[PDB]
């Protein structure tokens, strides 16, 4: 019985390949998660196939409609068995899915382009003429909402009432616009997409000041699924040889195409 | 029904208060694991009694005898119900016992004495003879141990990396013994042994011990892996679902940054 | 009952809210002292209603005819309950109302327009024309003016001192007149009058102003006079001793200090 | 009728003049409190006379008791009908006596031996290293015991459970505490006394920061009593005139018995 796994095109996790139009199957995806999901298999000892979520979201709640959309809801549906994707651990979607043991450390970041006048985010909050904003359906906005510190919350109410629409659709569409923002917009997003952006080609963006938070991204199951177990375990081995440091090495440092 | 929740004699985690005795009750106790407990059952309502372990082990299988001793051991026994302490989390843990997500990260680090600033324009330098783990893998003249019964020994033990084997191969066949019965025992080989000893503990309690007095040690090169401590509850109990939703709770609260920030740097004596 | 809370329109004491074309009631208005009015009906259960006075006048006597007018003056014929705004505690003022503990100090200072950076090894310095009131007095050249119906102008009225007592007369004789209907007249005369205008005005009022875009003024010299900002209330009522005690409750408790380190320090730039 | 003034023996306030074992009256006593209340008489119309107060306290509350020491003991029990003298305006003393308008306004001051290592008073209560306290009886050590901030939270635990007492009898002996300490302890008083005491010979002390609060300095009379009105209009009158800052400026910055 084949598994089927959703996943979301983000790099350096999932890429899509070079060459894929003569492709088939798993074998036009590389990337960290693909990976890890071979690795997974090859531990617990099963056949999966990769698939990408038809709406690149990684999980929400609507408009007072109870639904789960994106990854969440693929897994929460019966759309997929498992998520290897890097999907944030949070205490709304632990309710629904259950996450294996942390594999990738993370945190929030400011990114802007290329000392920095703003640096830490009490300062990015406390001027104006500079925007910032999040990636729309994910999991820093569910962080800015739902915060009860001060800062977090004026930068929160800054946000959502902001002209024109200050969130994005794609985190490389919200690079794209802190690129073409001549300095003038101000991106929250993950650490480790912070640091693999700031280490490419053109080398436009960098990222200033510490991480507001630490999170880590976890491997999703449906809840009250056989699999939890075996994955939490196979996660535990695959931290404890190294090979999880050896993947984020080679996805992260290993080609390194700037100069720093 | 009254809990007990187990936990060891580790700073800044728990410690004796200055006036403890006579006080009693969870009252007797400081640090981070207390107050990290206190939120737990603010959270979701128990009533709860520290307990310490009369050994003093974070927690180790026996070789040809079968039984888990330290924390865990007494934990798999029944002897007790939880353990709010900085257990590492490790896939021979794992398979005894149910671990929660991860409330704070650390991770392997190297401490050793502080050694004193080069005198050569009137510039003062640090230079330290150890920079990583291979430089202290390969030298000899610096001996180098670890924590009985802890996380890092049975890291070290199963480690296929060429490195950290060669690490185990010299650790094992060492005269005199370079393993350490606590981390005071440790940090005090490392003051006393004016340099001829490297303490290999976790990042935590290694930057803690850095920034208190008499500061004479520092910590070289980086973290070896990369691990974090979780509140640990016996295999199929009813606690483990409400004690990860409250860690993730004070995670997404702020709560945990905060206590870590006001037990670790507030305090920075040096 | 509901009372009625009169206030000056001033910034940043009360300023109407960027979308209060639909908003009614006390959320058309933020500033400091709808803060300080919500906190004077936290400590004591009273309702109260924002409303400004018509005339935007802090409040005066009219010459030859012995009536009062502005903020002062509608409080003392029965039209307002009490004055949670920026109101100076003045000996005229104390024989007509009753006015509690400060809640802020302040006092007179000099505006003018901020000169260019002088070029001449490479150091860019101030250099102002004004330093002080007694040089602004001696000069002749640079006008100065104070506001009309408010607590600088009494002042200067009715002093003694040489130094203000010339300057009053300068005031008094001066054409064209040099006096402002209000705050913002003032400082646009100051910032349009290319250095050929100082406005007189309170120290609170001058920083904050200073402290704001596109912040081309300062404030030269020190405060002429120590003063304070009181709540007003009328004679013979009963609010007066549970404003006071609140205002000593705050005071304490340090609301006063928060409130005015986040509406003069935290909402600065340039 | 003559009336009873309080007073305590305090520099600049009240001192004892140099030749006084042959002065009686209120001719023996000099300073700006002097000065005060010889305008606050010649502008209500009567006649007075000083007198120290039996123990030299401000005035508190015992511990479980209910009784008032001090001047305010002094005036609450009609031993006294005013109190012209340097006495804080608080919330506890307003339900017991009457309190004028302020004519000098303060703060809360750290006084240290003459690269400043404690600066602000945070720095005073992260570090254990050097001491404080405050004056018994007094409205500094209520307003840190009252206090709710969490640094004046600490410092007041901090001062309370020491060994030996950091509190002292009189602000004369702690700035004798301070100058023998050899800059092992630090003195918490009020502005104004600090920067007398800095300006005054051998000027071996100095104020490091800023003031942590702003109160005042009352004229205070006994509840009910018919001279609340006519010294509150007569201090107003005072202040309006520059009366306050020319005392202020005498007995202040027209000495300066040190080089600054
Ligand atoms: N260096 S890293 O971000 O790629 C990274 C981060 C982490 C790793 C492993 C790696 Cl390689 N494993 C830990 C897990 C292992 C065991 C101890 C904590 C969890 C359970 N989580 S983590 O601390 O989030
Ligand atoms: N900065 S820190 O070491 O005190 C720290 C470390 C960690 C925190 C929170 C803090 Cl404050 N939460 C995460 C948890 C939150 C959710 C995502 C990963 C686990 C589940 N684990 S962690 O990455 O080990
Ligand atoms: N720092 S400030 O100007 O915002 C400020 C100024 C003052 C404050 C409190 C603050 Cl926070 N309280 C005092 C009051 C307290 C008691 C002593 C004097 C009055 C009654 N008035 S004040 O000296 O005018
Ligand atoms: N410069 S000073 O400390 O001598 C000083 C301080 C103050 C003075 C007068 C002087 Cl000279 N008067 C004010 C009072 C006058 C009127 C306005 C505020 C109170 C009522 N209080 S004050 O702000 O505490
Ligand atoms: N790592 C985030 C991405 C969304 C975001 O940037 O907020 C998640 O999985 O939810
Ligand atoms: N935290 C470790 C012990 C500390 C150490 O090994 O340095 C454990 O749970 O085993
Ligand atoms: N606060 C003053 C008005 C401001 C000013 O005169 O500058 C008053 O109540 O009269
Ligand atoms: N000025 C203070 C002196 C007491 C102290 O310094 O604590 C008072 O009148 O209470």
């Amino acid at each position: 019985k084949t598994v089927v796994v959703t996943t979301i095109l983000e790099s350096p996790y999932v890429m899509m390949k070079k060459n894929h139009e003569m492709l088939e199957g798993n074998e036009r995806y590389e990337g960290y998660c693909v990976d890890l999901a071979a690795e997974i298999a090859k531990h617990c000892g099963f056949k999966y196939k990769l698939t990408i979520v038809g709406d690149g979201k990684y999980g929400a709640r609507d408009a007072d409609t109870k639904i789960w959309n994106g990854m969440v809801g693929e897994l929460v549906y019966g759309k997929a068995d498992i998520a290897i994707a890097p999907l944030t651990i949070t205490l709304v979607r632990e309710e629904v899915i259950d996450f294996s043991k942390p594999f990738m450390s993370l945190g929030i970041s400011i990114m802007i382009k290329k000392v920095s006048p703003i640096e830490s985010a009490e300062d990015l909050s406390k001027q104006t003429e500079i925007a910032y904003g999040t990636l729309d359906s994910g999991s820093t906005k569910e962080f800015f909402r739902r915060s009860k510190i001060a800062v977090f919350d004026k930068m929160w109410t800054y946000m959502r009432s902001a002209e024109p629409s200050v969130f994005v659709r794609t985190t490389a569409e919200g690079v794209a616009r802190v690129r073409k923002s001549k300095g003038k917009y101000a991106y929250l997003l993950e650490s480790t997409m912070n640091e693999y952006i700031e280490q490419r080609k053109p080398c436009d963006t960098m990222k200033v000041g510490g991480n507001l938070d630490s999170k880590g991204y976890g491997i999703a199951t449906p809840k009250g699924s056989s699999l939890g177990t075996p994955v939490n375990l196979a996660v535990l081995k695959l931290s404890e040889q190294g090979v999880l440091d050896k993947l984020k090495n080679k996805w992260w440092y290993d080609k390194g195409e700037c100069g720093a």
